[PDB]
């Protein structure tokens, strides 16, 4: 097997949206033979049982911390708080085993793999988790200050076509400066790197690919979606899929708004009574931090909610999302549009709707309603008024077939001879041509 022999260190940002894609990575090198080491901070550390082919070495992030504000703050302070025990881990991991680390293969977002790599003497592959089309935005951000484009809404980017202005990628209560800053120093550290993967496919972007190529001096692989590529599921996850069981082949809209988004109570209330008066089934994810500055304890839902849905729905701390996904009862996906979640929709056929709030979500969102055509956008403060007209619209009446046909075209993609199949043996060539 190719990489028998060869040892690869991978590091993911410590969060779901991070740490998904890097060990669906995981796991497939591992299949093509390497040996794979993940170092992790505590902060969301991933289950060893469930990757019994990988092994995990957890350091210390010597911190709560909120997710959903100061967004640049949290992920440089996940960088800091993390250095020194890396640099101390990976060291360790060397002189463990001169018996040797050929490769590190680090998120975008740990910027802070660069310096330790070169003083190890490690070469870098940077894995991006957000969309591809996305980085097009962080490339030339500064670029979209020059214009007059920022600060600030519905004016198209002609630039990056279907963008508008509130579509462009940004964190709330944040500065064009400090969004440049922060944009560039990742930037950077992805084209610093030997390459770069892209969890995406040919197809998926082909729009942008010559584009693509042009802003990264080295070689890039689009090896996506990953997601087509557990040992126990939780009381939460396991009653995911019995309700499904139960319920009307595509009646159920799933809900969920990833790992890291954050809301009030008075949005998760307007969603709630949207979703109840949509009268849809409904299987809701409301993770426990999702609902910040409230007094009311989980899942925080308004009075009555639960016994005006009686029979319509189900609420849950977590779910086993690709398993839900591809459950035949889901029909559709109100979802925040992190590019984990657009990709699990796109790959199980399912339209999505979306809301999306920070970073490449609003990128991704503008893609699914515009580009690939495969759902709609909520646009805006949710309201439960546009919410049911909204998800009514998504779960009545075409958008279907443009799904299944990106559907298969993924599939195809990722089989013998597809062309991410095809990408992924020429990055297990270029990591052992390293
Ligand atoms: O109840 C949930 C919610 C999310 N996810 C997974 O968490 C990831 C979230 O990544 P995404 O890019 O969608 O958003 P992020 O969480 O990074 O904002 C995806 O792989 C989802 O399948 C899950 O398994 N269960």
């Amino acid at each position: 097997e190719q990489g028998k022999g060869s040892h690869l260190v991978l590091l993911p940002l410590p969060f779901q949206g991070h740490i998904n894609p890097m060990l669906q990575l995981a796991n497939l090198l591992h299949s093509k033979g390497f040996s794979i080491t993940i170092i992790h901070p505590q902060l969301n550390s991933p289950n060893p049982s469930d990757y019994p082919n990988l092994n995990f070495e957890i350091i210390p992030d010597g911190f709560p911390q909120r997710t959903g504000i100061k967004i640049i703050e949290l992920l440089s302070a996940v960088n800091t708080n993390c250095e020194a025990p890396l640099r101390e881990c990976l060291a360790r991991l060397q002189a463990a085993n001169p018996l040797p680390i050929s490769c590190l293969i680090t998120d975008a977002i740990l910027y802070s793999t660069q310096t330790i790599a070169e003083d190890l003497g490690l070469p870098r592959i940077v894995l991006r988790t957000s969309s591809p089309f996305s980085f097009l935005a962080f490339a030339m951000y500064s670029h979209l200050k020059a214009k007059g484009y920022l600060p600030i809404s519905e004016i198209s980017v002609v630039e990056l076509p279907p963008l508008r202005v509130k579509d462009l990628p940004g964190y709330p209560n944040t500065d064009v400066n400090a969004h440049s800053q922060f944009f560039e120093k990742i930037v950077n550290t992805t084209r610093s790197a030997t390459a770069v993967i892209l969890n995406s496919s040919d197809h998926l972007e082909r729009a942008i690919l010559p584009e693509l190529h042009r802003e990264f001096p080295i070689p890039i692989f689009f090896v996506g979606p990953l997601c087509k590529s557990s040992n126990r599921l939780s009381e939460n996850e396991q009653s995911c899929l019995d309700w499904l069981d139960k319920q009307e082949s595509r009646s159920v809209l799933y809900v969920s708004f990833g790992s890291v988004t954050e809301m009030e109570e008075a949005d998760l209330a307007e969603t709630a009574w949207g979703l109840a008066n949509s009268e849809q089934p409904f299987l809701w994810v409301i993770r426990p931090g999702l609902v910040t500055g409230s007094e009311r304890t989980w899942p925080h839902l308004p009075e009555g909610f639960a016994e005006k849905t009686k029979g319509k729905g189900w609420v849950v701390k977590w779910a086993p999302q690709q398993k839900v996904l591809v459950h035949p009862a889901v029909g559709g996906f109100w979802t925040h549009a992190g590019w984990n979640s657009t990709l699990e929709g796109i790959c199980s056929g399912v339209p999505m709707i979306c809301w999306p709030r920070n970073g490449d979500q609003t990128v991704n969102a503008r893609l699914v309603s515009c580009s690939w055509k495969v759902g709609l956008q909520l646009e805006g403060r949710l309201e439960r008024g546009e919410i049911e007209k909204g998800l009514r619209k998504l779960m009545a009446d075409e958008m279907r077939e443009r799904a299944r046909v990106l559907k298969e075209t993924a599939e195809l993609c990722v089989i013998k001879g597809g062309s991410s199949y095809v990408a992924m043996n020429k990055l297990v060539n270029h990591i052992l041509s390293l």
